[PDB]
């Protein structure tokens, strides 16, 4: 099957390896969907794939045994690249107030679809990605920029509900 | 309507039961479990956070739940006609310490060997059986650390020369 939509996609982004010892595998392919299928099943890869980048200009896959949180790696802007991270290795639970939560949940506790952080409809705010580096305020994911009690939250697509907390599990719950 | 049926951890012949009648549950007649997965993933038209759904193969319908098997007040229930699908977005994918309570779906050891199914005895014979003191959360070929006996979640290996090996599951506290 196609597994591309099972990854967390960061547009216009790539990863740069700084640690010489880290492995990488690259191959020319037609589409990104093909990179995802191979990463998912580690097809022909001599390591467990945690992420991959598709270079739309060169039409090439770059498979990695690391992701954007790994030491020895640096995230970087690049308009011709799209980064896809295996969600099995993107922490999906919170420890404190969800200060550093980077998961993909984008629905409020009541089920309302979150409003994109870079959007101003329905609500106006000052939570611009630019003003909160390292907070990953991309797409419409639940986040906790200021680190407020409630945990990860988001402005909602419902005009009557400015913002609402999301229902992200505590890592110790089990 | 992309198929998201694989973004869920499946538990056959199982449904969930919850007391608190204050929670909202949605139901709908469908053709396949796949149709139910897409709606939970996108969370379309659901007045709550969809964490799991059950597909009734006898009545060809699904029930979307605001909870999963790990939610308080919820219990599993056997049923030949039911298949439970839990949204992996709410199944903890990192461990704390030795991870005895790990219930994620990683199924490959640290060196990259595909895990042997717990229900299988090939290549390795073992005593980690269903009703034993060490067979509590064993399912499919997922890495597990029964009673936290090893350094972390592990599994019997599909490689005859490697009986077992630990898997590479991230610590929730590191990042």
């Amino acid at each position: 099957r196609n597994t591309i939509h099972e990854f967390k996609k960061s547009a216009k982004t790539t990863l740069i390896k700084i640690d010489p010892a880290l492995k990488i595998k690259t191959k020319k392919v037609n589409t990104a969907d093909q990179c995802a299928n191979r990463c998912t099943r580690n097809k022909g890869l001599p390591f467990t794939c945690k992420a991959f980048v598709f270079d739309k200009a060169r039409k090439q896959c770059l498979w990695f045994p690391f992701n954007s949180m790994s030491s020895g790696v640096k995230k970087e802007f690049g308009h011709e690249f799209d980064l896809y991270e295996n969600k099995d290795y993107i922490r999906n639970c919170i420890i404190g107030k969800g200060r550093s939560y980077k998961g993909t949940v984008s629905i409020t506790k009541s089920g309302i679809k979150c409003q994109p952080w870079s959007s101003m409809i329905p609500h106006e705010h000052s939570f611009l990605p630019s003003s909160y580096r390292g907070k990953d305020l991309q797409e419409n994911y639940c986040r906790n920029p200021r680190g407020e009690e409630g945990g990860p939250w988001c402005f909602t697509s419902n005009p009557e509900v400015r913002y609402e907390v999301c229902d992200i599990p505590q890592c110790s719950e089990v």
